[PDB]
DNA sequence: GACCACGGCCACA
DNA sequence: AACTGTGGCCGTGGTC
């Protein structure tokens, strides 16, 4: 199994290293034959002898063009005559590439910014994280003595905790009577203990939580102070820091540094993303938090150090459990993209797509288009139309069905050969025209993108058959992971075509897919209403809720499957409407805001305040109890009782302040904000106090009793004292609880005045 | 000063 | 999952 690849420099020549895991042993493969290269397009092939001799400087060393080679490749379906430029070292490219482009005899250069180690995986056709081998893992966390106002890593690291299959342990340099604590003389010997432990276990994966921005940075500062060779790498190297935009990421050569924070933040939606909140949301168990003000006091006074050691032990223990949950999914995603788990776990969906396309474009001799320049990106700022959004028939409905399409946009791309290499191609025989936009796509040859989506969805169906026959839950869970990720990948390729900074950007291909989706959707809602007498209540892009007015439950499920047979014979090719599920009742408030309940009792809410993080828990809890009384029993009397009970408890200040916290995220620097809302007002006051507010910080404020602007009365929930503070019960009643529940109860004539 | 567009956030698919 | 795109909603300051 391939873990990752990089390259070292031996006598000036590049040597690819392939970190592998075979037969339960860590191996390293060396390759001294791979040569860096990028392509160039010239006005006249005679200029190759002039373009052979451009030189540039690098580290005071003149860079040369090693050799040239003529090749025929496919640039958007069309064969082109492109020249291949070879170089001695990868870093020779960024020094000479701009001078080659500025040569008058050239038109453009292609595939010049591709990293060497990633280029090796693509050209050699190697796929990481492939195989049956099991990886040995180890999570770790640290604890530091924190004082305000001091520099970063000014205080020493007090405890280092690690956890794996054998359990969790804590290394510390003060005596603590606990069975999992290993005591040490000093901090330096505490650190040196951790290196020896990591070296002995020899883990393939090191699991952290926000270790890209803190743990490795803190250990790096201390190791330089105490003169420690932090040789965590399998080759004796030290942790390497890479820049990830406004942040950093840490590498450990030979191993995989799996930071859970970027993986968890994108795979889950929570109000706060503290390690305690993530653990309780995933495993349903409370994890106790001990703040740095408690760590420092307990350490400097030497009192109650077991309570802090238990927090350190649990940190690494829950980090290991979260690691075993999110890594198999991300490992299969790495096998699909064809890149290392380190890069995949920290990359945007767009970059993952361009990695998949670049690997696929290499297998088909397809020259990759370059990233758009500044001026081209300006011409790509035109907005196109999305999917059909029907204004829902407001109110409560009974006995309904939802019928969706099986992968709407990938099916449209496959069926109609939607691709930038097929758009308006002169001289074909079979054309397909898109509605409204009128774009034509040749079909004599399968397009580049429809071939990939066709190959992907074919594999996905093959995986599902292999999945249901698999007996061991392990591969069944992994096959389920792969067949899942394939669906998201195929749908993500469509969005790539509409992205301004995409290599395979095609606005015409994008809007044509949405135009076809609107046609096929509006036709089925028209067929199901005129032929079978259904009533489409709500529709969004690729599905709709419908029923026959005043019909019986089995009669709905009967004629619904009749309509499915009729519409699937009329749908062309890969397009397919399917039966998703039946639900007894369902309330529809507005666009992208509804809630249904099946015959089993499970309620699925969409878009309502229940699923939003910027709403108080008291308002989300009340709206849920109201929906449970209606969707399950239809007892509107129980719902109006619930609301009046909550408001009275709020009016008497008897509701816990924890349920009244509002969580809003900061997205930019506080100077960029042109409108200062409540969560920005409290953040600016905080920054004046000294605390750093970073883009992405989650603010948790509470509104206090008073008058005027809300921002002038909102304090962070850190500073709320029940003996000293009283929240604005008037605000939470009339601006949170009542507005949220009244949108539903207004369907029964109940006004907010009747809800108090 | 009631009325309103509007940043700003997050959600649906 | 969500770069593509479509919407609901609120606290806030601008308006005449
Ligand atoms: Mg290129
Ligand atoms: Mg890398």
């Amino acid at each position: 199994m391939i873990l990752d690849t990089d390259y070292i420099t031996e006598d000036g020549k590049p040597v690819i290293r392939i970190f592998k895991k075979e037969n339960g042993e860590f191996k390293i493969e060396y390759d001294r034959t791979f040569e860096p290269y990028f392509y160039a397009l010239l006005k006249d092939d005679s200029a190759i002898e002039e373009v052979k001799k451009i030189t540039a400087e690098r580290h005071g060393t003149v860079v040369t063009v090693k050799r040239v080679e003529k090749v025929q490749k496919k640039f958007l379906g069309r064969p082109v005559e492109v020249w291949k430029l070879y170089f001695t070292h990868p870093q020779d490219q960024p020094a000479i590439r701009d001078k080659i482009r500025e040569h008058p005899a050239v038109i453009d250069i292609y595939e010049y910014d591709t990293p060497f180690a990633k280029r090796y995986l693509i050209d050699k056709g190697l796929v990481p994280m492939e195989g049956d081998e099991e990886l040995k893992m180890l999570a770790f966390a640290i604890a530091t003595l924190y004082h305000e106002g001091e520099e970063f890593a000014e205080g020493p690291i007090l405890m280092i905790s690690y956890a794996d299959e054998e359990g969790a342990r804590v290394i510390t340099w003060k005596n603590v009577d606990l069975p999992y604590v290993d005591v040490v003389s000093t901090e330096r010997e505490m650190i040196k203990r951790f290196l020896r432990v990591v070296k002995e276990k020899d883990p393939d994966v090191l699991i952290t939580y926000n270790g890209d921005n803190f743990d490795f940075a803190y250990l790096k500062k201390r190791c330089e102070k105490l003169g420690i060779n932090f040789a965590l790498g399998r080759d004796g190297s030290e942790p390497k820091i890479q820049r990830m935009g406004d942040r950093f990421a840490v590498e450990v050569k030979g191993r995989i540094h799996f930071d859970l924070y970027p993986v968890i933040r994108r795979t889950i939606n929570l109000p706060t993303y503290t390690l305690e909140a993530v653990y309780e949301a995933v495993f349903g168990q409370p994890k106790e938090k001990v703040y740095a003000e408690e760590i420092t006091t307990a350490w400097e006074t030497g009192e109650n150090l077991e309570r802090v050691a238990r927090y350190s032990m649990e940190d690494a223990k829950v980090t290991y459990e979260l690691g075993k949950e999110f890594l198999p999914m991300e490992a299969q995603l790495s096998r699909l993209i064809g890149q290392s788990l380190w890069d995949v776990s920290r990359s945007s969906t767009g970059n993952l797509v361009e990695w998949f396309l670049l690997r696929k474009a290499y297998e088909r001799n397809e020259l990759a288009p370059n990233k758009p320049d500044e001026k081209e990106l300006a011409r790509r700022r035109q907005k196109y139309e999305g999917g059909y959004v029907k204004e829902p028939e407001r109110g409560l409905w009974e006995n309904i069905v939802y019928l969706d399409f099986r992968s709407l946009y990938p099916s449209i791309i496959i069926t109609h050969n939607v691709s930038p290499d097929t758009l308006n191609r002169e001289g074909c025989g079979e054309y397909d025209v898109a509605p409204q936009v009128g774009h034509r796509f040749c079909k004599d040859l399968p397009g580049f993108i429809p071939s990939l989506l066709g190959d992907l969805l074919e594999e996905r169906q093959k995986i599902k058959k292999k999945m249901k026959a698999t007996i061991d839950p392990i591969e069944r869970k992994l096959l389920d992971y792969r067949q899942r990720l394939i669906k998201i990948l195929a749908n993500s390729v469509y969005g790539h075509m509409g992205f301004e900074n995409a290599r395979w950007y095609c606005k015409e291909c994008a809007e044509s897919v949405t135009a076809w989706g609107r046609e096929y959707l509006t036709m089925t809602i028209k067929e199901i209403e005129e032929k079978y007498g259904f009533k489409v209540i709500y529709s969004d892009t690729d599905g709709f809720f419908a029923t026959i007015p005043g019909a019986d439950a089995e009669t709905v499920k009967k004629k619904a499957m009749e309509f499915l047979k009729y519409i699937n014979a009329k749908l062309p090719g890969a397009l397919e409407l399917e039966y998703e599920g039946f639900y007894k009742r369902g309330f529809f408030v507005t666009k992208k805001k509804y809630a249904v309940i099946d015959e089993e009792g499970k309620i699925t809410t969409r878009g309502l305040e229940i699923v939003r993080r910027d709403w108080s828990e008291i308002a989300k809890e009340t709206q849920a109890r109201v929906l449970e009384a209606l969707l399950k029993d239809g007892d509107v009397e129980k719902a109006v009782r619930i609301v009046k009970e909550v408001t009275e408890k709020l009016s008497k200040y008897e509701v816990p302040p924890e349920k009244l916290v509002i969580h809003k995220q900061i997205t930019r620097d506080l100077k960029d904000y042109k409108a200062t809302g409540p969560h920005v007002a409290v953040a600016k006051r905080l920054a004046a106090r000294g605390v750093k507010i970073r883009p992405g910080t989650v603010i948790s404020y509470i509104v206090l009793k008073g008058s005027g602007r809300i921002g002038d009365r909102a304090i962070p929930f850190d500073e709320f004292d029940p003996t000293k503070h009283r929240y604005d019960a008037e605000y939470y009643i009339e601006k949170q609880v009542l507005p949220a529940v009244e949108r539903i109860l207004r369907a029964f004539g109940y006004r907010k005045e009747d809800l108090r």
